């Protein structure tokens, strides 16, 4: 292989306590009601939530906000808010945010444990998942703990 993959690291912490230029990733729904969860935070404290919508993302796809010359990345993973993802359209969201992470520059990615809040996805499928997808690139990726 090419590359060092992502390294996964864990900090136990709030997620946004991590440092202000690394790139964010959550999960949402095409709705972008983000109405519970870490997504409140996320709507919160970036907004754009009519520039989100105005993308039109569909299941497997990802959202974008730049924010501070770093990007917030909105996996859209699902059809409606009270819908649960399935792996496969996580997966494809997954890899919706590493081609943009390329595309633009990203280095340092931090998220939280993904899908497995309200999702009610488990961590161990998840975390291969997020390491498989970024096995071949250098993209660092930190996970934030609860
Ligand atoms: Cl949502």
């Amino acid at each position: 292989g090419s590359h060092m993959g992502s390294r996964i690291t864990y900090v136990k912490g709030d997620l946004f306590a991590c440092p202000k230029t690394d790139s964010l990733a959550h999960c949402i729904s095409e709705d972008c009601r983000m109405g519970a969860g870490i997504a409140v935070l996320f709507k919160k404290k970036f907004g754009g939530v009519q520039e989100l919508l105005n993308q039109q993302k569909k299941s497997g796809e990802v959202a974008v906000l730049k924010r501070d010359g770093r990007y917030i990345y909105y996996l859209i993973t699902k059809k409606r808010a009270s819908h649960k993802p399935t792996y496969e359209n996580l997966q494809k969201s997954l890899e919706a945010m590493k081609s943009h992470c390329l595309k633009n520059g990203v280095t340092d990615l931090s998220m939280p444990r993904i899908g497995c809040g309200l999702d009610r996805l488990q961590w161990e499928n998840v975390s291969a998942m997020i390491e498989e997808v970024f096995e071949a690139t250098d993209i660092k990726i930190t996970v934030y703990t609860l």
